[PDB]
């Protein structure tokens, strides 16, 4: 077994910029709700996570199958970490435009994460397990939250 050592604040990993096809590729445009790329999106009921739903529109809930993969093996991995405590999102696709001009929320590929019992001493921590969890790019972006994303399925030619 290897230590587990927690990402510093606002470290980033892999330690390029998140958009480089090393991490989590390039931005492909939002998608909005009333678009064909809609579809990219799936929703995520895993009972073992939790969502803020801050807008009340269960959009955080909306990713690709790729980021719920990902999410989905970061739950268990925190549960793990810390019995009792699960995995929260406290942001995923983003309609609003809350975010910088290409961010990754716009397209359901990026999710912002705490821990349950919003500890923010565990976000270090939480910040290595979701590298380990396999996100293309992982940001401990805020004291508050974790920034984390991934590939689109549209790089592999
Ligand atoms: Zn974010």
């Amino acid at each position: 077994p290897r230590k587990l050592v927690p990402l510093a604040y606002k470290q980033f990993s892999p330690n390029v910029p998140e958009k480089t096809l090393g991490a989590s590729g390039r931005y492909e445009g939002k998608i909005a709700r009333s678009s064909e790329r809609f579809k990219e999106l799936t929703p995520n009921y895993n009972p073992d996570i939790i969502f803020k739903d801050e807008k009340n529109t269960g959009a955080d809930r909306l990713m690709t199958q790729r980021c719920k993969d990902r999410l989905n093996s970061l739950a268990i991995s925190v549960m793990n970490q810390w019995p009792g405590v699960k995995l929260r999102v406290t942001e995923g696709w983003d309609e609003d435009g809350h975010h910088s001009e290409e961010s990754l929320h716009y397209e359901g590929r990026a999710v912002d994460i705490t821990t349950s019992d919003r500890d923010r001493n565990k976000y270090g921590l939480l910040a290595r397990l979701a590298v380990e969890a396999g996100f293309d790019w992982v940001y401990y972006e805020s004291k508050a939250h974790v920034h984390c994303s991934v590939k689109s399925e549209h790089s592999a030619a």
